[PDB]
């Protein structure tokens, strides 16, 4: 359910964000990257930044292009970006 992914609120605070996702922990090294530079990540470069997981990192790839399949076509309440 995109409401609580999708949301300028939780978009701009990653550990709430995160935390839809059971995660909530990769903050400490990703909240330094807002999710309109984040979703753009892939698989290892998430890994990069700190998500040294790949149930971290495979589960934020869910994150985002579900995100993303509303934010490539601006679907977002606007106020995110």
């Amino acid at each position: 359910m995109p409401k609580s992914l999708t949301d300028p609120k939780l978009l701009k605070n990653i550990p709430m964000w995160l935390k839809s996702l059971r995660l909530h922990k990769y903050s400490d090294a990703l909240s330094g990257t807002p999710w309109i530079e984040l979703i753009y990540l892939d698989d290892e470069t998430l890994e990069k930044k700190g998500v040294l997981a790949l149930g971290a990192r495979r589960k934020l790839l869910k994150a985002f292009g579900i995100v993303i399949d509303y934010k490539e076509r601006d679907l977002i309440d606007r106020s995110a970006y």
